[PDB]
């Protein structure tokens, strides 16, 4: 597992690597940040690295990855945002997740 950030004309993009997943996680679009839980996708603390996309002129303040959050086997993603924005999930394949 791992997280990544990039941009396209739609704006800021968060490409997440999900190895060992079948269905889809729980996308929770909040007014502050984003939440993505992956059951049975518990990632190691050695892969919960965060991003530093500060002053990138994007709606995404900064990406933050965190393993444990109080539920066995679950993982969690925190994508801080700012101002009005829209979330768009894309599944190019069974394992690769993206957030435009």
């Amino acid at each position: 597992k791992d997280v990544r950030f990039e941009e396209s004309s739609s704006g800021g993009r968060i490409v997440m690597k999900l190895s060992g997943t079948s269905g889809w996680k729980v996308d929770r679009p909040d007014p502050r940040s984003a939440v993505l839980t992956l059951d049975n996708a518990r990632l190691p603390k050695k892969f919960e690295r965060s991003l530093d996309t500060s002053a990138l002129d994007t709606p995404v303040k900064m990406i933050s990855a965190f393993s444990v959050p109080g539920a066995g086997g679950k993982v969690r993603l925190v994508v801080a945002a700012d101002g009005a924005i829209e979330e768009k999930v894309s599944q190019s394949a069974g394992t690769l997740s993206w957030r435009l």
